[PDB]
């Protein structure tokens, strides 16, 4: 089982200038709660991106995607391709744009989190995969951040 997991502005828009723009303290238990325990796999932008503190993130078996062979990335297993990286039998693929590109046809779940923000696309960032039909999905609830902004979570499986 390999699943993604992702939240985006209602555009598309994951990343920009290496970061997420926005705020959303609710998502970080959602994706938590969802990762907690199992084996997560990242490109090596998003490795960077984390901060120190949760570098790498806690009680997860963190693996990170790399063209560089003798990259450094303490605490984590370096991988240099994508079958090395989805081994374990619950994975979740928790970013950026070029890894969920890569390893959205492995996916038979995504767990996605829709930020109702209005942030337009610009050229140079990071966004979702798009879901074609082979996914069935449900909507949750919209619900108010105390940030400000509304979000709601989506659940998509194919077999
Ligand atoms: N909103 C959200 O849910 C999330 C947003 N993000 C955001 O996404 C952005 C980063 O995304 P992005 O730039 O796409 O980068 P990625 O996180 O997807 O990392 C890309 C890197 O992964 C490695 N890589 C890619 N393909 C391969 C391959 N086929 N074999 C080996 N290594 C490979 C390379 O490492 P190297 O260059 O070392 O070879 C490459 O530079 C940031 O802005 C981050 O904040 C990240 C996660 C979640
Ligand atoms: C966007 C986020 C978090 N939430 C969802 N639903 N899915 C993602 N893949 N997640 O990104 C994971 C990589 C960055 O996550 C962290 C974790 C803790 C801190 Br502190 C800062 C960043």
């Amino acid at each position: 089982m390999v699943g993604l997991i992702w939240a985006q502005a209602t555009s598309g828009v994951i990343g920009r200038g290496g970061d997420i723009p926005w705020r959303l303290p609710e998502d970080q238990a959602h994706f938590r709660e969802i990762t907690m325990g199992h084996t997560i796999v990242m490109g090596r932008r998003t490795w960077d991106s984390l901060p120190a503190k949760v570098r790498p993130l806690p009680g997860r078996r963190n693996v990170v995607l790399s063209r560089q062979a003798d990259f450094m990335a303490s605490g984590a297993e370096v991988v240099g391709s994508l079958e090395e990286a989805l081994t374990s039998p619950e994975t979740w693929v928790i970013g950026g744009g070029q890894v969920y590109a890569l390893a959205l046809p492995y996916a038979t779940r995504c767990e996605v989190t829709e930020v109702d923000i209005g942030l337009p696309r610009e050229a140079g960032d990071a966004l979702a995969p798009v879901l074609d039909e082979t996914w069935r999905g449900e909507t949750g609830e919209w619900r108010f951040s105390r940030s400000g902004l509304r979000y709601r979570l989506y659940s998509y499986h194919r077999s």
